[PDB]
């Protein structure tokens, strides 16, 4: 399955463990796109409809209306995974690149990588 | 658990699907320091003795006898994960900062946020 980056997806995440997020959710495709089209795996972060608002410096605000949502979700860059493209399902969408700059920015947060 | 990015764990990454990385395993911390301080998960990369090469541009060689693993190997930074802090057991070395500026390279290319 080829997949491209800024792409979201349904996906089995479970089981999981503790505070892992898990079960069959939408998450976002954040691998680059040479992996996303040859390996047999994808790299996504966990989207959540529990909460709207950032709570921390890693979350993504999604605007239901605006990105094609049913919900005011949250992106959380803090919540990633290397997935077999086995658990995904159904694509969602694909969110700009405007959105995909604050993505970029909570993901470098998230791993130290602060460039900016 | 505190640990520190560019630390070295003992994980369990079971159970797993297709070509997800799984096992108890060594595992490289990637995720910053305030979450790997505050946070109940942390964010880690597989390490695997299986090969002792890089194949993909994502692959960091980790020369034994240097960083203090029984074998050459692997980090591969196109295998990440969140998990529960309690999935960690053993710290086993820290990487210095010459070899973390390597993975950071390889998990901005895996990660599509290449800026060099």
């Amino acid at each position: 399955l080829i997949v491209k980056r800024g792409d979201v997806y349904f996906a089995d995440l479970s089981p999981v463990v503790g505070s892992e997020q898990g079960g069959v959710r939408p998450v976002l495709v954040i691998q680059n796109d040479i992996g996303n089209r040859f390996s047999p795996t994808a790299i996504v972060a966990a989207i959540t409809a529990q909460i709207q608002k950032a709570k921390l410096p890693t979350h993504v605000e999604i605007d239901a209306k605006r990105y094609g949502f049913e919900r005011d979700s949250v992106i959380l860059l803090e919540q990633i995974r290397t997935i077999d493209k086995q658990r995904l399902t159904d694509k969602i969408t694909h969110l700009d690149d405007e959105m995909m700059d604050k993505v970029d920015e909570a993901l470098q947060i998230s791993l130290a990588l602060i460039d900016f």
